Parts: structure tokens; sequence; C-alpha cells
């Protein structure tokens, strides 16, 4: 199954996000992340990534395509925006070996109130 999430400056949702910051997937999924606005890209939370799972940083403005396999989450944040919380949330699976990880990670405060709002969606 594929899917999509928009980089965007002023959503819905705040400004600097991920939309929908959250998504559920299945192993062998595709994940496009679609540049709606410029100034935006996706890299992998270090600390919230699945055993095996190589780290990620796309180039701004520009599409990425993220592949997911490893069950497990995979926090992802745009790297010029972390600090004003642009953060996203991938689910492959159900119950995530690295929930916790995910619960106490670093991150600038904007970035954990939007990280805790996505693994609220945890299935
Ligand atoms: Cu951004």
């Amino acid at each position: 199954a594929t899917h999509e999430v928009h980089m965007l400056n002023k959503g819905e949702s705040g400004a600097m996000v991920f939309e929908p910051a959250f998504v559920r997937a299945e192993p062998g999924d595709v994940i496009n992340f679609v540049p709606t606005d410029k100034s935006h890209n996706v890299e992998a939370i270090k600390e919230i990534l699945p055993e095996g799972v190589e780290s990620f940083k796309s180039k701004i403005n520009e599409s990425y395509t993220l592949t997911v396999t490893e069950p497990g989450l995979y926090g992802v944040k745009c790297t010029p925006h972390f600090g004003m919380g642009m953060v996203g949330l991938v689910q492959v699976g159900d119950a995530p070996e690295n929930l916790d990880a995910a619960k106490t990670a670093k991150m600038p405060a904007k970035a954990r109130e939007r990280m805790d709002a996505e693994l609220a969606q945890v299935n």
C-alpha cells in the first residue's frame, strides 16, 4: 500500500507540520513525503527507529520515499524545523518494540508535544 504525507508551513494542525503526522503501515508499504510547501525535508529521529533501519535524511524541497519493512515505530523530523515541532511518526505492525524509546526520546519542547499527540494514535 502507498501512503502520502504532506510537508506544510501552516496546516490546519499548526505551523511547520507533517500532514498526516501519524501513519499506520504494514511491512512493504511505501511512504511518500511530498513538498506541498518549500523549506522542508525528512530525517529519521535516531532515538525512534526500529532495529535494522538505516538512518536517512532527504534534500530540502524534494520528495522522499520511505519503504518500511521492519516493524516498530519510525520517528521523523524536518531537519530545519525540529525546534518548531515538525515531527511525524510511522507505526509498522501492531505493538511496537520501541514504544518506550519514543515516549522518552529527547527532542525540543514543541516536538515532544507533537510526538506525544502522535503516540496517542498508536493502534
Ligand atoms: Cu520543515
